[PDB]
């Protein structure tokens, strides 16, 4: 059951109609965010469409849809299902022209942890790409997507050896009670869960660090968890071969992925013009 | 004007319908090569053929074209047009889908030299990317390429100030009578064309060197030009606001291009199977 | 006509007696600074003298000279000159000891412009060396003062092909008027003349840019120069084979270069406690 | 108790008288190799002298002692103990001038293990110094040495994360009954310890793979050691907060400490003109 909206309709995913010259111009890669819905309501419509346009604003393609446009459009489509939503926002090169992808969004039990596994592939640093821009095509993403076999998602490093973050995700660490995590100037993408998650902690009086996290810190950490729209907060049961734990979560990923969902839905900075 | 081959037939390039998760899926990118004719026959065919697979062999992708079938899909869109053409195959990841488009061949006379600029983007290194990978998605060309405002092409430099490549093409310098230009091992996307005039070159007993060039030797050259398929030796008049020349490229630029299309197109290995 | 100030007494610099540990462990380098006088004093004895405790500090070995210490034997040995000196300063390694080295500064005249060549050493960075550390071993400036045999000093490059500095010297450039050099974080030097090129600059009314200069930059530059505690500001008239003048150093070089004593002997941060 | 020999002739290591020109430019660094004895005869003379040789020839320095006379300075200078020792020989740039040094060896009983840090000095890359260059200045080992302080030894990893060596040492683990340890391509000082233990495990018929070994490899291991020349095989118990053992080394380490000394020992290349 998948909707589309694309040149001012909805429509059913199953066939797309485009100008020729359009695709053959998409093959260069589309700027994109993904949103999901709390109470079929879209979720930090506010916060992706500014990334989005932050995207768009490394090409001087500026962006055709209004925020009160967008929000129109993703509200109108979520309401279309009796379920919560997962949403692709599609932005297209030179033509501005944008399209939606609306999807179930059936999230599994991760009470028990995902195993993740250190990437053979390093995070392009920001002399060759900024790290901020969400393009379709963009190669380290791409090819290390395609190494997630017996793994949930796989751990980027920057090329001197630094924790960046996953493929999908944003990662933290917990280490003597501190909650640790990658700083922005590591070259990673500044996650819209992080953001959420850096609050969430400092609410709870969790000591925060936004640092320099090297790779051997993740094999010596108490707890592990990834961070990304659809499932909120992902404990890390196990990197590569090492186990972190064996049942339950460590007790800070607990609080925090108790927390989170209540904390963000009264968050009024995820919820602006909604 | 521009033809394309599709799912098995010839079609108008005006619109078209596709699988919309095929759509989706097209936008991480495909592996590309581009050919042109001469005479209406497609030049360098086999070669072109066999680094498509090169690079598709890197993504575990079999050709679902044959050479021979390949050269059958050339021949009969070249045959639709009065005119020379450009030919550009795209090979899709998973699917091995292949597109391929025709467009007539526009060729300007660039006798008098062109200008270019060193580019703000670097090379995406090794251990983020192949550098001989010719997929559509590949940030540092796609955002390199929008550098081109007042100049011909720009030049990718890699993380430690090598000369790589220019957006579109391949980079020659000429140094006290020597043909000098950068290396595989430099780690570049390495043209047809590129290989053509190095074989010209030592034909004609000019001295080639294949090494790492660093970019300070380009603002100290006696002569700079770039190579590739569709128009072949392009001289460099001026590289930022450094001139080579005014009027006429210097001796072994001049050389090269009026031995160029006698050379190459009397070479069997460049027509074999058409 | 060399004198030395050693365990506590001024020595002629024929032979020195040293416990034989102490000259073992001096094989892994001695932290030093280099001074000039004018008039016989001692050219900014407090900056050097902050240098020198800040090089001490990355091994926690403090210094065992106080400033005024330090100021009396620098008094003491220029005072037996007839003649301007060039004074160099070494701290040992664990002992603490010091070691003054006296000798006649023969500046000479360097009004029509010196030779410089882009070095083989890349400059170490940050991760391996703070390139504050002004240590006597230190490999990048010992392998890259090797390199001077045609040219007066050697330009080295950071990794990513950003200028440095020279291998005893800092780099500025000027181009449309505006006076540009390295800022720190390229992983440079604080030169103590370089400091006071700045702020005689400011006080010209000629703008300043301190920020990352490409290494092609110099060779699109309208003037170049060099800055270092004996010889102040020296004109570059060629880079490789890049020659900026014929002649007369440019209008910039020029200004600075006839203002820079006059400024610095009557700036009082120069002279503190002298 | 130390011994050295120095310009023709054995002294007591006590003070020591040096031209004071040579002493400042000795500041600069020199080339060195260390050599143990068993039964009071120098081991592995011969290449520890060709060693010598290759670092010195980087500098095209010719050794000023013949391999014969090399080894009858240092029968004469052990043949002066009444126990084995530790030689330290130190080749000067330009001069060629030697220094040996030579001490009583005391060497623990380190059957137990000892505990090593990741050190936070990077491997200085090939494009600021050759990563095999044995100077005495060179500042990755030198501030390297300085983090030893509730440890063995510190390991230093290259820019990009990947192993490189201790500061005085080799690096080997064991990972599924394979004896695993960096390359010479990944940027290394090898000492001949090294090299002997290779050869040992190949003759016990265990896997050896001399290639690139990222740093986490090193938290994955099941057994982990150090070589060097003074004390051979040296078992690492536990390296940051990972502990690999309590009492004893794993079976790998275990036969090959246990089969080190009757295997070096009796092999020809080890005693070659002594
Ligand atoms: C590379 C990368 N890192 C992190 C994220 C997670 O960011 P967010 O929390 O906004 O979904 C994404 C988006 O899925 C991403 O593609
Ligand atoms: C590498 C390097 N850069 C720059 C300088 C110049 O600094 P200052 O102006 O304090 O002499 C020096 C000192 O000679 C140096 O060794
Ligand atoms: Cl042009
Ligand atoms: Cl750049
Ligand atoms: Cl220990
Ligand atoms: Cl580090």
């Amino acid at each position: 059951h998948v909707l589309i909206w694309w040149r001012g309709k909805f429509r059913r995913a199953d066939e797309i109609s485009l100008d020729f010259s359009l695709f053959e111009k998409s093959l260069q890669g589309a700027v994109y965010e993904t949103l999901r819905t709390y109470s079929r309501a879209p979720f930090a419509a506010y916060k992706h469409y500014t990334r989005l346009k932050r995207s768009a604003d490394f090409f001087n393609l500026p962006l055709s849809l209004s925020f009160d446009e967008f929000t129109k459009v993703l509200k109108a489509g979520a309401d279309e299902f009796k379920q919560e939503v997962r949403i692709k926002v599609y932005l297209f090169p030179d033509s501005g022209e944008v399209l939606f992808v609306f999807s179930p969004l059936n999230i599994p039990d991760l009470e028990t942890g995902v195993e993740v596994k250190i990437s053979n592939v390093r995070r392009i640093p920001d002399l060759s790409t900024p790290p901020a821009l969400k393009i379709t095509g963009r190669t380290d993403i791409v090819l290390a997507r395609r190494e997630i076999v017996d793994c949930y998602d796989v751990i980027l490093l920057g090329l001197n050896g630094q924790v960046c973050e996953g493929s999908f995700s944003n990662v933290f660490l917990v280490k003597e009670g501190k909650l640790i995590t990658p700083s922005l100037d590591s070259g990673i993408l500044d996650g819209i869960t992080r953001e959420n998650v850096i609050k969430l902690a400092k609410s709870l009086e969790i000591p925060v660090e936004e640092r320099v996290v090297w790779v051997w810190e993740l094999f010596e950490a108490d707890e592990m968890f990834l961070t990304h729209t659809s499932a909120g907060v992902v404990p890390v049961r196990r990197l590569n071969e090492h186990s972190f734990f064996e049942e339950e979560p460590g007790p800070v990923t607990a609080t925090l992925m108790e927390n989170f969902e209540p904390f963000v839905l009264n968050l009024e900075e995820n919820w602006v013009g909604i």
